[PDB]
């Protein structure tokens, strides 16, 4: 829950949005996004995304 930091390009992921264009549904908590799940527009993966205090 809350929204999250990429790691280094600068694409905040926000839950309640999601990334449904990319395949993550509104709703989806962060640690429920699927590991297979990658950055919209850059090339790295799900890793060491910092909560971002909304
Ligand atoms: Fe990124």
């Amino acid at each position: 829950m809350k929204k999250y930091t990429c790691t280094v390009c600068g694409y905040i992921y926000n839950p309640e949005d999601g990334d449904p264009d990319n395949g993550v549904n509104p709703g989806t908590d962060f640690k429920d996004i699927p590991d297979d799940w990658v950055c919209p527009l850059c090339g790295v993966g799900k890793d060491q995304f910092e909560e971002v205090e909304e």
